[PDB]
Order: structure tokens, then sequence, then C-alpha cells
């Protein structure tokens, strides 16, 4: 596993998070479920705990996007460029960008949602892409994961557990 340099990490252990806008690909209800599903994946290993916000400024901001979109790093169309997410920290930092030109899906059937945000968030507390390949943090994680089957891998643990230590 890495972290990002200088080891950014939120320096609390409750976080906030919003869903800003939603894509036109999924109902609202499966957007939620998946962003919340990618949540407990982190939440399950560690001492952190999430909230919801619908106002205001979470510490997590989740939206959709396509091409540029306000920040220095436009998206590039279909394929390639997935999602995009900033380290932990203030204003932008923290927050988690998806590509719409991405077909998103609840299955295989396109780009899965909950398997990029697991490893957005991932990001957005403070972890780096693995050298180890079936880490869900390893930049190919996209093409290799099995999903029925899913287990943050102990590469993953190790590594947010390294930032925020065990659960209690
Ligand atoms: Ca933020
Ligand atoms: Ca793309
Ligand atoms: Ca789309
Ligand atoms: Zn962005």
């Amino acid at each position: 596993f890495r972290t990002f340099p200088g080891i950014p990490k939120w320096r609390k252990t409750h976080l906030t998070y919003r869903i800003v806008n939603y894509t036109p690909d999924l109902p609202k209800d499966a957007v939620d479920s998946a962003v919340e599903k990618a949540l407990k994946v982190w939440e399950e290993v560690t001492p952190l705990t999430f909230s919801r916000l619908y106002e205001g400024e979470a510490d997590i901001m989740i939206s959709f996007a396509v091409r540029e979109h306000g920040d220095f790093y436009p998206f590039d169309g279909p394929g390639n460029v997935l999602a995009h997410a900033y380290a932990p920290g203030p204003g932008i930092n923290g927050d988690a960008h998806f590509d719409d030109d991405e077909q998103w899906t609840k299955d295989t059937t396109g780009t899965n949602l909950f398997l990029v945000a697991a490893h957005e968030i991932g990001h957005s507390l403070g972890l780096f892409h693995s050298a180890n390949t079936e880490a869900l943090m390893y930049p190919l994680y996209h093409s290799l994961t099995d999903l029925t089957r899913f287990r943050l891998s102990q590469d993953d643990i190790n590594g947010i557990q390294s930032l925020y230590g065990p659960p209690p």
C-alpha cells in the first residue's frame, strides 16, 4: 500500500458526505446505495464514521461531471479516466468526481458505481495507489475485481489502518 506525500490524513474520526447531483444512468436510490456501501467498506476496518448532509459543505462532496467541470482536471469522455478524487484536507480536498461519460451501473454491465466509489473514497481518505495487484487501490482494480465475492484485501486494510488504526 501507499499514502500521498506528507501523509495528508483527516484529523477527526467523524466525516461528512454529500451527494451533490445525480447521474441520468441510474435511479437515485442506486446512486445512494452505492456510495453507502463504498463508505462502509472503509468504515468496517477503522474508527471512522460517516454521516450524510443535504445542504452546506461536507468533507467529501460527491458529484457527477463531464469534461471541464470547474477544477483544473477535465474528464476525457468515454472510458479511460472514470472518476477522480482529492486527498484529505479543506475545500475541494477529500471530494470525488465521477465521469458521466461512463455508463454507471449497479452490476458489471457498464462501469460499476460501487467499485469505483470505493476506490475513489480510498483516495479521499489518504490512500494512494497500491503496487499489489489484488488490492482495491491497485490502479487497474476496475478490470481485475470480481463483484459477487468482493473483499477488501489485506493490503488495503494494512493501508487504511496505518492511517487511522483498527476499529475500537
Ligand atoms: Ca472537501
Ligand atoms: Ca472517462
Ligand atoms: Ca453516464
Ligand atoms: Zn474534478
